[PDB]
């Protein structure tokens, strides 16, 4: 816990159980009735909850689970990861941050990601003993400070453009160099954080592609073999 | 159609309808029962149908979409697809291949992406129109004679070894290089075809993963505004 490592945190991640407000809605219930599973207890996915979200704020954001299995599978099966060059975070827009031991394999498939996710909410770490994953009631600025980094970046559309080989090799020259990406599809961030800016190409990309340019980047400086 | 551009084969994927020889198994008639659908129309998932592979050859490799999925996702978001770089494909474990418009843009959900699936492997080409995804019966060799390439590479764990960024300059000392990456969680490709084997790590990765390596390596290479 010496070496150089990234700290990257998917951020304002559109990950939750159902909404409150919409548990009642008949498209909620439908779902429920056939997952035998209470409303309160389940993920929501805009793939299946859209009907119920037309009426909720943000609700054209919300209920994206699938961006944040995209990103942690692209994270945890990196060579940065299997090189000990990388710890990972989920902050979910609802101030919840999951930890994640480097060593979890993330379920491939998205329907037993959810499985795992709904068990996770439901029992705050999983599985029992491991606790390769744990969630706690957490804001992001809360969570850098555990981090305590000596730069925070922010992955931004509209931030310093940076060539991504570039960018690898400035994430290098830091101890511990934390990168936020936004978990969320579009819009704006909803955490401010004091952290610079980096944008990595002019048009608008999914979090999964920066993701990727981060840390394939950074890997080629990283890991010395290479 | 000039401009040097990587030609990406996601190949020998677990991407099949329901194999005709376990329709009748319960855990596949239950579950085309509960989606009210045919199950010869049915994309096999080994998360839901795992019970019925037990006793079909090479049960415990097929069924895995997800890996054609995020290796899409992964691929068509890309940078190097957005400059017109990328060309991809995918060719089945049952030679069949899909043909993929640069600008197609891949359900991010994953029980969207089957549903879609579903559709093309019933129809051979959607949307009617469009045709953005299109199906034939067609070999690896077949597809790679369509190319017509300069070069083709197999990633392979065994191959030689390199560092995933002396690779992507390698790439681009080429007008039309293909690079064939499995769509099998594990085991041994399939379809034996000529090629240079490449390995950029010694130790098993993913598909997205390799993918992730080429197209960003590639990326910091051909695209000369980087
Ligand atoms: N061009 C870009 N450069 C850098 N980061 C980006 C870019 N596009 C999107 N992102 C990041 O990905 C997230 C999801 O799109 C955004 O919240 C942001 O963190
Ligand atoms: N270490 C590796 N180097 C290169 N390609 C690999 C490696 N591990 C796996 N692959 C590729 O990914 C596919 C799925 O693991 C393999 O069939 C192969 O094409
Ligand atoms: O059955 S309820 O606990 O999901
Ligand atoms: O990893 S499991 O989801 O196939
Ligand atoms: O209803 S059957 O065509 O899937
Ligand atoms: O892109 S759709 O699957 O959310
Ligand atoms: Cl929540
Ligand atoms: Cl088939």
């Amino acid at each position: 816990e010496e070496k150089k490592r990234l700290h990257l945190i998917i951020a304002d991640a559109e990950l939750e159980t159902v909404p409150p407000e919409i548990l009642d809605h008949p498209a909620i219930v439908n779902y429920a009735k056939r997952r035998k599973k209470r409303p309160e207890k389940i993920i929501l996915d805009s793939t299946y909850h859209h009907a119920a979200l037309r009426q909720l704020e943000d609700g054209e954001r919300r209920g994206r689970p699938d961006i944040v299995h995209i990103c942690l599978l692209n994270a945890l099966d990196s060579i940065l990861n299997k090189e000990d060059r990388l710890r990972v975070y989920v902050h979910t827009r609802n101030d919840y941050v999951i930890y994640i031991k480097p060593e979890t394999r993330l379920p491939r498939n998205y329907n037993r990601f959810i499985g795992l996710m709904e068990n996770l909410f439901e029992k705050g770490a999983v599985p029992e003993d491991l606790e390769l994953l744990r969630m706690e009631k957490k804001t992001l600025n809360e969570l850098i400070e555990e981090i305590n980094p000596d730069v925070v970046f922010i992955m931004h559309e509209e931030g310093e453009l940076m060539i991504p080989k570039n960018f690898g090799k400035l994430l290098d020259k830091f101890k511990k160099p934390t990168v936020i990406v936004g978990g969320f599809p579009h819009g704006d961030f909803k955490s401010k954080v004091d952290g610079v800016k980096i944008s990595l190409y002019r048009e608008p990309l999914m979090a999964w592609t920066i993701v990727n340019e981060v840390i394939v980047s950074y890997e080629w400086e990283v890991i010395k073999k290479f």
